[PDB]
């Protein structure tokens, strides 16, 4: 059965006007700033960018890529794509 979300896990996360996007749940590194409540810090593959989601927006990656983990126009995105598949937990600092 499923956990609730820990930092590690791989999802496609939807942002409105996006389409859903390869990231990752993230760690809040010591003197960070954290998320609000029921947030996580969401890093998108490809653009690098963080944002806070909830869990409604949080697509687990292994069940969704065969819908969602397909190449898209949008920049970054398929940079993202390789990310996800080929390092999804490298420093992309």
């Amino acid at each position: 059965m499923p956990h609730a979300f820990k930092p590690g896990d791989l999802v496609f996360a939807k942002m409105k006007g996006y389409p859903h996007w390869p990231a990752r749940i993230d760690d809040i590194a010591d003197g960070a700033v954290k998320p609000p409540p029921n947030k996580y810090p969401i890093f998108f593959f490809g653009t690098h960018e963080t944002a806070f989601l909830g869990p409604k927006d949080l697509f687990p990656y292994d069940k969704s890529k065969d819908k969602y983990g397909k190449p898209n126009k949008r920049k970054g995105f398929n940079e993202g794509l390789w990310e996800i598949q080929n390092n999804p937990h490298a420093s992309y600092s």
